[PDB]
RNA sequence: GCGGAUUUAGCUCAGUUGGGAGAGCGCCAGACUGAAGAUCUGGAGGUCCUGUGUUCGAUCCACAGAAUUCGCACCA
């Protein structure tokens, strides 16, 4: 609504993950401040600006994910700050599902904790290809060995879910202090402040280590719904990160999945951080106004694609790995009939597992392969990765292996 | 997104503290009546919405789903 969006740098999606309270949000606001200083039109955001709905303000925790914008000389970023409370992993999964890189925050005072693990694995099952780590709360600790240790562990954990933990950038700092500092004074620039300067380190890491992706602007348009709004005067808006291809007002699209029949609409609006875009392309975290669809007809988990470009599914073979009790998983085998939840991108749907012949019960830590029959149809594709969570926990990580129906 | 309710027989609802359900209508047999409705004797009918945890055992508890509802949040 307030301005037009003008491409002048490359665009990259990022965000925050880590164990509950390790400082994801503080650091988020601290990034806004600092960037704002050397780049004018970066609107800054305070904590309250981010954790703003009341329970969030009350309980003092992040519950909904938040989108914030910010840039550096090199690039322009959409940053998703996620909740670290285990009760809220679906939100987090949804945000991580839009990152091109994820900033994994680990409180140096606490070391790696559970969602530290979880988030890392979930990020992965959701497509996150790079992680930069920010060891926060440093101000609170000085034994270097304890710092140095937390690093190892973090790296090693990364290795486990196979992120090049050996090469992953690991920035140490206090986000609280940076923020605080920008509070005293907004205009601090690099070199002026210690604490602030670590954020420049983060900012650099992000600029440097997370490559800007290749974008298949040519393939058919595909954008996974992350959220939905009802906007004043205009209508029904669907927000998400463009998978591939593109859109501009006037194009008609398809709302696919999570429902009997798929449905058509013409996109009547395209924004990016509340700013008009002529045409959004693969990588844009956009918002789309859709001709006459109610909030009921559009929802997170469905997908926007080139009409006819896509098939929603239900059954499929899949190669899976069940997590150890130890890795935060189940501690009892399961059999056919088990119906946990499947997470593919911003989608999460319940499915009945069917063990192939020769397999009766799958145990924690195995690598099985089986069939699933989803309770709702959804945009699948072989090689598509996913997460299996059930009863409050992540129980497996697999990948589509063949589409049954 | 969050959070509460609710889901039990063909229908509508009661139970419950884990040993596993019960009534009104609705059906049926026998009685009565030409028959029907009322009455009277019996009789049949439920994966207790679903998965998992716990447990010797889960309708019930815990944790997770669905569907319906109702609050609240978010706001390209
Ligand atoms: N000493 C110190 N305390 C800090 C630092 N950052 C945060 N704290 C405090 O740590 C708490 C957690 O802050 P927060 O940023 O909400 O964390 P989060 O990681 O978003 N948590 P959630 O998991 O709920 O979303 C807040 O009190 C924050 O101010 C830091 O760098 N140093
Ligand atoms: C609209 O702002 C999007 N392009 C950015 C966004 C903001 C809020 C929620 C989701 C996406
Ligand atoms: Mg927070
Ligand atoms: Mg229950």
């Amino acid at each position: 609504a307030k301005g037009e969006f003008i491409r002048t740098k490359p665009h990259v999606n990022v965000g925050t993950i880590g164990h509950v309270d390790h400082g994801k949000t503080t650091l988020t606001a601290a990034l806004t401040y600092v960037a704002a200083a050397e780049n004018p039109n970066v609107e800054v955001k305070d904590y309250g600006d981010i954790d703003k709905a009341p329970e969030e303000r009350a309980r003092g925790i992040t519950i909904n994910t938040a989108h914030v914008e910010y840039e550096t000389a090199k690039r322009h970023y959409s940053h998703v700050d996620c909740p670290g409370h285990a009760d809220y992993i679906k939100n987090m999964i949804t945000g991580a599902a839009q990152m091109d890189g994820a900033i994994l925050v680990v409180s140096a005072a606490d070391g790696p904790m559970p969602q530290t693990r979880e988030h890392i694995l979930l990020a992965r099952q959701v497509g996150v290809p790079y992680i930069v780590v920010f060891m926060n709360k440093v101000d609170m600790v000085d034994d270097p060995e304890l710092l140095d240790l937390v690093e190892m562990e973090v790296r090693d954990l990364l290795n486990q879910y196979e992120f090049p933990g050996d090469e992953v950038p690991v920035i140490r700092g206090s986000a609280l202090l940076a923020l605080e500092e920008m509070h005293k004074n907004p205009k601090t620039k690099r070199g002026e402040n210690e604490w602030v300067d670590k954020i420049w380190e983060l900012l650099d890491a992000i600029d440097e280590y997370i490559p800007t992706p290749v974008r298949d602007v040519d393939k058919p348009f595909l954008m996974p719904v992350e959220d939905v709004f009802t906007i004043t005067g205009r209508g029904t808006v669907a927000t998400g990160r463009i998978e591939r291809g593109k859109v501009k007002v006037g194009d008609e699209v398809e709302i696919v999945g999570l429902a009997p029949e798929t449905r058509k609409t013409v996109v009547t609006g395209v924004e990016m951080h509340r700013k008009t875009l002529q045409e959004g392309i693969a990588g844009d975290n956009v918002g789309l106004l859709l001709r006459g669809v109610s909030r009921e007809e559009v929802e997170r988990g469905q997908v926007l694609a080139k009409p006819g470009s896509i098939t929603p599914h239900t059954k499929f073979e899949a190669s899976v790995y069940i997590l150890k009790k130890e890795e935060g998983g189940r501690h009892t085998g399961f059999f056919t009939g088990y119906r946990p939840q499947f997470y593919f991108r911003t989608t999460d749907v319940t499915g009945v597992v069917r063990l192939p012949q020769g397999v009766e019960m799958v145990m924690p830590g195995d690598n099985v392969t089986f069939t699933v029959e989803l309770i709702k149809p959804v945009a699948l594709e072989e090689g598509l990765r996913f997460a299996i969570r059930e009863g409050g926990r992540t129980v497996g990580a697999g990948v589509v292996t063949k589409i049954l129906e």
